[PDB]
C-alpha cells in the first residue's frame, strides 16, 4: 500500500542497547557524521521522546515527530499520531528513514525494508533496546569498520541489510 522504502537508522551495542536514562550510552562524532551523510535530505521520523532529547529541528531534511497528542506543535517540524499518517505525510517520498526510538523501531517494523544499523562491540548499562528482528530473507549489502580513535573510544562497524522481496 505505501510505496516510499522503510529504512531504519540505528547504532546500539552487543546487547542491543540504544539508550540510558533517556539518552545515548557512548559518544561517537564519526558515527554521527555517517548518520548525517547518510540521512541528508530524505525525512527523520522520530518518537516524540527521541525528537525532545534531540531538541531542534535537524536542518536539511522533514523532521516528523510522532506523538498520541493531537496537541503536540513544533516550529519547523510534522507532526504525525499513526503509522498511516507518516505513510500519508510521506507517500511521494522515495525513502524515509525511522531514526528512533525503541517505540518508534517497534511501531514501524512490520514495514522495514532496509537496515542501516551500526553495532558497536562493547556492553553498555542501559534500559532502552532495539527490538529483535529475524533476518530471514535479508541479505548483508555492506559492511565497513567505523573509524576509532581518541575521539571516537570504541570498536562498531556499520552494516546496510536490505529485504528480499
Ligand atoms: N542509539 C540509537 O540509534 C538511538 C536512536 C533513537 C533513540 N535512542 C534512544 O532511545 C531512547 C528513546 O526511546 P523511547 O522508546 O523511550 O522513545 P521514542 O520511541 O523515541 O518515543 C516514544 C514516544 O513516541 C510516541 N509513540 C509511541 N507509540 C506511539 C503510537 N503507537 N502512536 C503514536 N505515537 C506513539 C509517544 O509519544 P507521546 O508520549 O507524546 O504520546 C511515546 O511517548 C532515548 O534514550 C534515545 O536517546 C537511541
Ligand atoms: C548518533 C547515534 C545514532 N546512530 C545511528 N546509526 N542511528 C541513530 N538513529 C542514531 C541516533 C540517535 C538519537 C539522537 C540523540 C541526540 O541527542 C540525544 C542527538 C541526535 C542527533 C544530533 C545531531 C544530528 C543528528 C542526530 C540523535
Amino acid at each position: 500500500h505505501h510505496h516510499m522504502r522503510v529504512s531504519f537508522m540505528v547504532a546500539m551495542d552487543e546487547n542491543r542497547v540504544i539508550g540510558k536514562d533517556n539518552n545515548l550510552p557512548w559518544r561517537l562524532p564519526s558515527e554521527l557524521q555517517y548518520v548525517k551523510k547518510t540521512t541528508m535530505g530524505h525525512p527523520l521520523i522520530m518518537g516524540r521522546k527521541n525528537y525532545e532529547a534531540i531538541g531542534r529541528p535537524l536542518p536539511g531534511r522533514r523532521n516528523i515527530i510522532v506523538t498520541r497528542n493531537e496537541g503536540y506543535h513544533v516550529e519547523g517540524c510534522e507532526v504525525a499520531h499513526s503509522v498511516e499518517e507518516v505513510f500519508e505525510l510521506c507517500k511521494n517520498e522515495e525513502e524515509i528513514f525511522i531514526f528512533g526510538g525503541a517505540q518508534i523501531y517497534d511501531l514501524f517494523l512490520p514495514y522495514v525494508d532496509k537496515l542501516y544499523i551500526t553495532k558497536i562491540h562493547h556492553a553498555f548499562e542501559g534500559d532502552t533496546f532495539f527490538p529483535e528482528m529475524d533476518m530471514t530473507n535479508w541479505k548483508e549489502v555492506f559492511v565497513e569498520k567505523g573509524l576509532t580513535d581518541e575521539k571516537n573510544p570504541y570498536t562498531y562497524y556499520y552494516h546496510v541489510y536490505e529485504k528480499q522481496q
